[PDB]
């Protein structure tokens, strides 16, 4: 099972936004995904994490960071901008015994004006 918190988070443009994806099980070869619902309501991958490496699809601002306990990860958006505002969720792919995929509930990010 996967949880993704905060369910609702607000940060000012330019600041980083950090979500936490928590897994109920973890393995070295586990594959982590950070997704965002598109305007057309489709799940699009923002970044993936595997073998200790955060891999951006096209925007390096989306970092996936494994926390010390190893089963929790920070989905860190660097230098947020207004249009990062939207719905996100994380997913985990087990690349062991048999491929198993699961996704967490979605969470909302609201990026407001830059602090004056």
């Amino acid at each position: 099972s996967l949880t993704f918190y905060p369910a609702w988070l607000t940060v000012s443009e330019g600041a980083n936004a950090t979500f936490t994806c928590s897994l109920s099980n973890w393995s070295e070869d586990l594959m982590l995904n950070w997704n965002r619902l598109s305007p057309s309501n489709q799940t699009e991958k923002q970044a993936a994490f595997s073998n200790g490496l955060s891999q951006p699809v096209q925007d390096a601002r989306f970092q996936i960071i494994q926390l010390p306990n190893r089963h929790d990860f920070h989905m860190n958006i660097l230098d947020t901008r207004r249009n990062d505002s939207g719905i996100y969720l994380c997913g985990a792919i087990s690349l062991h015994p048999k491929a198993k995929i699961e996704e967490s509930p979605g969470a909302e990010l609201v990026v407001t004006e830059r602090i004056l």
